[PDB]
């Protein structure tokens, strides 16, 4: 007889990726703490567009 159903891969993938680029995120939206970015610079540029979904730290 033969038997041996072996083959299970555990899920593993950091939840830190720049929404804009995608490579890697270092910072995070200081308004909702959901949108990740590789740096404030990437946030400011992807902010005026992102904020269109989140409230934000300041309303102006
Ligand atoms: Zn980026
Ligand atoms: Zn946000």
């Amino acid at each position: 007889g033969s038997s041996g159903s072996s083959g299970i891969n555990q899920q593993e993938d950091s939840s830190e990726s720049c929404w804009n680029c995608g490579r890697k995120a270092s910072e995070t939206c200081s308004g909702c703490n959901t949108a990740r970015y590789c740096g404030s610079f990437c946030q400011h540029k992807d902010w005026e567009k992102h904020h269109h979904i989140c409230s934000g730290p300041s309303s102006g």
